């Protein structure tokens, strides 16, 4: 009847900003249906599960909507409850998703995610795109989503785009806007209007293309960066040969019990 749950601001120094999510950590698992009104009813980003099978937690992730593939916040969120609070003695978690073992490492305050080095490649700067989001597009790429590079860091936290005009682009699932930062390397804001999420505080997923290009562009290995949302979000950002490592800290906003 009672199970205890954690609502936690990934990439978040303290509450209200960062990205939240709501994890539990469960002894066994419960149906389907059970976690999909749990995600609908705490209405949040992301409702993470787990169970620990064997070495590793077997995670799952859901929207108010449905079943997700993966979602990188949600992934330190969870790490972050157990490192915290279900004593893990090891510096490395491992995790059994249905998109393959996922591991989050904690080196002191920060939780290490892992994704693809994915250098997107140019793509034509249409004016639609500059109309939606109401400013210029100095450069224009492609990956999972379109990726443009506005004036700086400025521009970027200032725009408001026509969310319905972007939804409306024919490629990539979401937006990705970046520029020099003014205390940090770089920064940027993710837009995901085809998906219901108008702008992620902070995807970490969309680090894939932003990593190699502002690596590449300012020739190093590290760098340091911050996703300017409303909320706000930091990330340590390093290069590896195909692949790239996001570290950011975490808030636990709330702690409880939900009953069924």
């Amino acid at each position: 009847m009672s199970y205890p749950y954690y609502i936690v601001d990934a990439f978040a120094e303290e509450v209200f900003k960062g990205n939240p999510a709501a994890v539990y950590v469960l002894e066994k698992w419960l149906p389907e249906a059970v976690m999909q009104n749990i995600a609908i009813e705490n209405n949040l980003s992301e409702t993470a599960f787990t169970v620990k099978e064997g070495q590793s937690y077997a995670l799952r992730w859901f929207t108010p909507e449905r079943e997700i593939d993966l979602c990188g916040h949600a992934t330190l969120a969870t790490a972050f409850v157990l490192f915290n609070y279900y004593s893990v003695a090891e510096e490395t978690l491992h995790f059994t998703s249905q998109s393959g073992p996922l591991a989050v490492t904690k080196k002191e305050e920060y939780y290490y995610l892992d994704f693809p080095y994915i250098l997107p490649e140019r793509i034509p700067i249409l004016p639609e795109y500059e109309a939606a989001l109401g400013t210029k597009i100095y450069e224009a790429y492609l990956g999972r989503d379109l990726f443009f590079v506005l004036k700086d860091e400025e521009t970027v936290a200032k725009i408001t785009p026509d969310f319905s005009a972007l939804k409306a682009l024919d490629l990539g699932v979401g937006v990705i806007v970046t520029a020099s930062g003014d205390s940090v390397d770089f920064v940027s804001r993710t837009f995901f209007p085809k998906l219901r999420i108008n702008e992620d505080p902070v995807c970490g997923s969309a680090h894939a293309n932003l990593i190699p290009y502002w690596g590449k562009r300012l020739n190093q290995t590290t760098l340091s960066a911050y996703q300017v949302s409303p909320r706000g979000g930091f990330l340590t950002c390093e290069v590896k040969e195909n692949r790239v490592i996001i570290g950011g800290t975490a808030k636990l906003f709330a702690k409880g019990e939900a009953y069924l």
